């Protein structure tokens, strides 16, 4: 009858927990035939920690990179390459170096002697508080979504869940797979710029603070000699 995608409101920061709790319930209520998949729209990252403290959080995807951290006894060097992570070297006694390479979230490599570890995890920062599912929606399932701990109802309008287009879902999901900045979105503080759009056309001013990744800018323009602070997108002020 054709399953459909649906977004689920979960407790933010608990995206992975809600997925794990849900699957246990589908399996418990015997509703696993109604669900084709449960997904967390987050990017795959490698978390490196020394003595129970986070030192790094990098994307699992990218060119071969080495990363050394000071632990209890000395330093452990982890390597990230071809989507996998492994221990290249650690202090004497750390057999973690013999531990095969990990590449899927939830799993890791822990070094007992140096107290360092590299764990692969899905970090949901793009869509915090959400997980998607492809499924045949029904009252039993809906009541099971609800029951599940870190989950709090599917997204819905007029008492009915909102179906999503599978083509548009794959689009965002795959776009999540390889995010690359794309560059550095630059616009330094101090730059001289001139508004080429809006109720400040032609006006010129100075960039006094930049909001990277938010593509929003704070500019000091003189109005009656008074340096007035105004917010403008990068698409509202040409660079001079």
């Amino acid at each position: 009858l054709e399953k459909k995608w649906y977004a689920l409101q979960v407790e933010p920061g608990k995206e992975n927990e809600a997925k794990e709790n849900l699957l246990k319930v589908l399996e418990l209520e015997g509703l696993k035939d109604l669900v084709d998949e449960v997904i967390v729209p987050a990017e795959e990252k490698v978390v490196i920690r020394a003595q129970g403290k986070e030192k790094y959080r990098l994307s699992l995807k990218g060119n071969a990179r080495d990363i050394s951290v000071l632990g209890k006894k000395g330093v452990t060097t982890f390597r990230i390459e071809n989507g996998e992570v492994k221990v290249v070297e650690s202090v004497e006694g750390d057999t973690c170096v013999n531990a095969p390479p990990i590449s899927k979230p939830g799993q890791k490599i822990t070094c007992k002697e140096n107290k360092t570890e590299a764990k692969i995890v899905l970090d949901n920062k793009i869509f915090p508080g959400y997980i998607l599912i492809k499924a045949h929606m029904n009252d039993k399932l809906l009541m099971a979504i609800e029951k599940t701990p870190h989950v709090f109802r599917p997204v819905m309008v007029g008492g009915k869940p909102v179906p999503l287009k599978e083509e548009e879902v794959q689009n965002i999901l795959n776009q999540i797979k390889r995010g690359v900045k794309p560059s550095k979105v630059e616009f330094e503080k101090g730059d001289q710029v001139r508004v080429i759009e809006g109720p400040f056309m032609n006006f010129t001013g100075t960039v006094e603070e930049v909001h990277p990744e938010k593509r929003k800018l704070t500019v000091m323009i003189s109005i009656f000699g008074r340096m007035t602070p105004v917010e403008l997108d990068f698409d509202q002020v040409e660079k001079i």
